[PDB]
């Protein structure tokens, strides 16, 4: 009877699953608010995390110690950083990492300031496992649950249902030079600000992952933001987690 | 049962001497972290590993406000020193952090490249919700009856200066002096380091008095290079700070 628990950031990314959920009951803890109901009759707990890497890991850190879910679908909205897509498309998570940890090499100052020089600062996302040190680079989505998001591809008609990695950040980047940088050196489909803070709490907890994010506009082709690809993406995963539970 | 003081820090050597204090501890490990249960000065204090950066320190952060409900929490460990006027060695009380780490832009065509100095501090990383209610912040202050109390026991600490100042949090290690300079002059940043504000977030979220001590262990200003004897210092430190605050109790 271990719930699912599916995650957004900002109201309009939640507010859809809420709906959909029975029988709600609503908690707050702190700064987190959590909707626990079912779908199609199974346990669901609907967390509307707010925003960025602190928020993200506080919330699925407080869902793990308070309602020990049996898998994770983290989701909402993102910046394109692949030129092959467009706002509507949704990227499956193959992987996430935390795109915004960097360690610098030592400059004097009359050298100025490179990002292009910063490397991906992989000690952010070092775990522990029975208080062992496990190094990661990235987090893998469940590649099972990857995988059924991807066989659903064509119940989505707003649009492309593609794999790609995920760039997590404290960032909105619409710098397009350094958005073309990033794609090119770390191949990510689009940036957002929660999914691999989510996604390592998981991986702590030993709790399957999968990253759903709709692109809610890209630079790379002049596409500004519309709120209602979060409702879209909404909806994708509200046949997702039935899909699931009919599996159950 | 009183309410226990939780200390964090991120590493071994940022713990091991606060756990070697502990008298009758226990030791508690939940996912990725660890924490030891145990009494200082015949009160209850709870020493927290984080792990490191902003994910880590949130995540170890709910989890001790979940499994202790801690009266309150001081966030400690190693930064890199921001303001030239600070050596290694120097503590850093923080009168508030903040994630600067956080970075928004404006629109510009590939064209123009690449420009940090146009990368604006992005507020919406540190924006809670009280009792439901959107609550704006710029920074976090650290408690300022608990920031006064480490200014005010400044000179029982044996190796450097005690300053207030302004913690930089970010999941990053800057070491382009000219980065570091843009960073301290943008914000008045006295140091950097990798957990302060997350943890923070989390106490203001729960309401729970925080303070962020840090020594600097190194600074890029003036070629100082880690040296981990710093962590212990701010330790004992620390220590002798908690066993005030437990007088007082
Ligand atoms: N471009 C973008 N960057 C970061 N977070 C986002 N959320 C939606 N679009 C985003
Ligand atoms: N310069 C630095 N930057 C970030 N974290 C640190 N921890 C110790 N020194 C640091």
């Amino acid at each position: 009877s271990a719930p699912i628990l599916i995650q957004g950031a900002m109201d309009v990314e939640v507010e859809t699953l809420v709906a959909a959920l029975k029988d709600k009951q609503e908690l707050t803890v702190g700064s987190w608010t959590y909707w626990q109901g079912t779908l199609s009759g199974y346990p669901v707990v609907v967390s509307r995390t707010e925003v960025g890497l602190a928020n993200a890991a506080a919330a699925t850190t407080l869902a793990m110690e308070r309602f020990q879910p049996r898998l994770v679908i983290n989701q909402g909205t993102a910046g394109g950083h692949d030129p092959a897509l467009h706002r509507g498309d949704i990227v499956i998570g193959t992987k996430s990492f935390n795109m915004g940890a960097y360690r610098s090499d030592l400059t004097p100052a009359e050298q100025g300031v490179d990002p292009s020089k910063w490397h991906n600062f992989e000690v952010t996302m070092r775990l522990r496992d029975n208080g062992k040190l496990v190094e990661h680079s990235s987090f893998a989505g469940d590649p099972e649950l990857v995988g059924r998001a991807l066989g659903m591809a064509d119940r989505y008609r707003h649009g492309r249902v593609v794999p790609g990695i995920i760039g997590t950040a404290d960032e909105w980047n619409r710098q397009v030079a350094r958005i073309n940088w990033l794609h090119q050196t770390y191949q990510t489909a689009a940036e957002e600000m929660e999914t691999s803070s989510a996604a390592l709490v998981a991986e702590a907890y030993k709790v399957p992952f999968v990253g759903i994010r709709v692109l809610s506009n890209t630079d790379l082709h002049g596409e500004e933001f519309d709120p209602q690809t979060a409702i879209h993406c909404q909806q994708f995963v509200i046949d997702y987690a039935k899909a699931l539970i009919n599996g159950f």
